């Protein structure tokens, strides 16, 4: 359809790709789901510089199929919260099974989420489905696409200094999507609460596996 | 359970975090799929950090169900190139359909992937669409999860000076599996050639959306 042009690479010595890798590393390792967040305001400014970065992700065909829905007012973070908890607590009595419940005792996880209310700015990332002179065009790989944009969202987080936690609010999307006004070939693929954490915030005491049960060499 | 302690956090002043935000979206902006890598072997300890910053993605129910897989040897690589290409071969002139090889002119993309030999070093991330002491269990939102530490990988080549394109070769995940010895409760999700680009490496004049066109901001 139009024109190709060189690649423009930036190129740094061995040295330095071996320590700005160890050091993303090390911040990246630094990141936690923080359920914990301070009503603190943020600066807009970096939203919108987080999300910029989740926006420049590699899509499937090019099709940049994400949405993301930032809200800040109090009334609408706690209607949101209303549905959350909700759908929450059908979800931990009834939905979820009992062994996915037993999943998360270690999580202490359960359906009261104050950080919907607390936290000064909401994150929701819908993925399109599907897109739209008004011809109908097809999302390859939406939903992969959207979560590798979810990534770079959660390393622009923690490189900025901000926290959150990856939320999935099951059988929560067609209302949040209704509430917010978005379109229906949006689904709600993740909420992501954003800020600073709390003063006396907590996180379990998780360990990530060591390099060698996460990668392999071959043949 | 499984106890819970303080969390702490580095803070920045605003300022910075501006500028941090700012810098750190300049270099992902730099990020373009390169489809033409250069033959020359980069660090080792490059590839495991990246590998390592991928590995540190939040996890449904902290299940941290990938396992990437790191291809160098030469007779390998070349095994996956021949499937790749007769599967996608199979794939542009069949299987994608009208619509899809359409949407695939501007990239200029074909079945023939010389990359799959002459990049140094292939990533294949395999899921865990559940897993195991001895007992199974229920890897939540694996697909999502997995695809979450992709973004962190792709980041952390592109802060590492590394450049790639994430691939989806339709139907071979089965006979990849098969070939690189992986069991039946993993399956291939993405294949990244990893190196420098080659000196002559062109990308596609594609533009991003402005923020505006991926950013809504809703109240009452
Ligand atoms: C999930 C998905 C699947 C992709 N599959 C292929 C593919 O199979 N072959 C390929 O050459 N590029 C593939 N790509 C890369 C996209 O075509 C590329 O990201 C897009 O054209 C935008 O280019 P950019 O990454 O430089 O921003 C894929 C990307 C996504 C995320
Ligand atoms: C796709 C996926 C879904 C998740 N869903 C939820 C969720 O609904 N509620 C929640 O509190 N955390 C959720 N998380 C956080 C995890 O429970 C998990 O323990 C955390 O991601 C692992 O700890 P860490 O992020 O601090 O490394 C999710 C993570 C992934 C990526
Ligand atoms: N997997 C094929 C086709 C392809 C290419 C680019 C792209 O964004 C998508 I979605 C598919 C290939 O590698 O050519
Ligand atoms: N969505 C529910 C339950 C939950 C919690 C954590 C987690 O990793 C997963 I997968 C699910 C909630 O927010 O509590």
């Amino acid at each position: 359809s139009v024109e190709h042009i060189p690649f423009s690479h930036t190129r740094y010595p061995e040295q330095e790709m071996r320590m700005r890798s160890q050091e993303f590393y090390e911040l990246l390792n630094k990141r936690r789901s923080v359920r914990f967040i301070s009503s603190e305001h943020v600066p807009m400014e970096v939203i919108e510089n987080v999300i910029k970065a989740a926006g420049t992700a590699p899509s499937g065909a090019h099709t940049e199929p994400w949405t993301f829905v930032v809200v800040k007012d109090p009334d609408m973070k706690h209607k949101i919260r209303e549905i959350i908890e909700e759908e929450e607590e059908i979800n931990y009595m009834k939905r979820m099974g009992k062994r996915w419940v037993t999943d998360l005792k270690k999580l202490r996880t359960n359906w009261i989420k104050e950080y919907l209310d607390t936290a000064p700015v909401l994150i929701l990332i819908f993925k399109q489905v599907h897109g739209f002179n008004g011809k109908k065009k097809v999302h390859y790989y939406n939903e992969i696409s959207v979560s590798i944009a979810c990534g770079l969202l959660l390393a622009a987080l923690q490189n900025a200094g901000l926290v959150t936690v990856t939320t999935t609010p099951l059988n929560c999307g067609p209302r949040l999507r209704v509430l917010l006004g978005r379109p229906s070939h949006e689904k709600l693929l993740v909420l992501l609460p954003v800020g600073y954490p709390s003063r006396d915030a907590t996180v379990p005491d998780l360990k990530r596996k060591a390099l060698d049960q996460i990668m392999v060499t071959v043949h």
